[PDB]
This record gives C-alpha cells, sequence and structure tokens, in this order.
C-alpha cells in the first residue's frame, strides 16, 4: 500500500536523469509500491509534484547530483543519494525508504 515520490536531477545532458526516474519506477513497480517520479533537467522540471502528493506520501527519495531545493518536503521522511544510486540501486532506495530508518526533513 506504500506512497513514494521521488525527485531525479543530473546537470549533465538529460539521459541519466531519465534513466534514474525509469528504473526507480520500474522497481516501484516490481515491488509493487507506488511511485511518482518528477525529473529535473537542464530542460526544466517535468512530471512535477503536487501539494497533496507531497501531502499523502509516506517518504520521498531524491538521486541527484545537484542541490535540490527540499523546502517542499519539509516534515517528510526523505532519501538523498546520487544519480547513479538511482539507476543502479532503486530497490535497495525504494526498500530502505520504506522500512522508515530515514529523517524527517
Amino acid at each position: 500500500n506504500a506512497k513514494l515520490l521521488a525527485i531525479t536531477s543530473c546537470p549533465n545532458g538529460i539521459a541519466h536523469t531519465y534513466m534514474a526516474a525509469e528504473n526507480l519506477q520500474k522497481a516501484a513497480d516490481r515491488l509493487g509500491v507506488s511511485i511518482k517520479v518528477e525529473t529535473q533537467g537542464g530542460i526544466g522540471v517535468e512530471n512535477k509534484l503536487t501539494e497533496e502528493e507531497i501531502r499523502e506520501a509516506d517518504a520521498i527519495i531524491i538521486a541527484a547530483d545537484r542541490s535540490v531545493n527540499k523546502d517542499r518536503f519539509i516534515g517528510k521522511k526523505l532519501l538523498s543519494v546520487g544519480v547513479q544510486d538511482g539507476i543502479r540501486k532503486p530497490e535497495e532506495l525504494i526498500q530502505k525508504a520504506l522500512n522508515g530508518d530515514i529523517p524527517v526533513y
């Protein structure tokens, strides 16, 4: 029943940003977890999270190789890692996010 949200961002091009997003989405599907992924690429923000989705989310994952503004996530449990972790170990990020051992931002 869990709901996650994520942001992915890499300052170089777009492929890494998207690959992290795709791989988090597939990991979520595999794990039977709901997820929405907002991307923050050079081109702008796409698939933007809403205020309501953020209120309901169990946790937030940020897989980014640049600083991402986290002000929307005050009071939310947040996991912050590199874009490579989003691409390479998305299941482990989703598991860690839902195991709950993550600080409240």
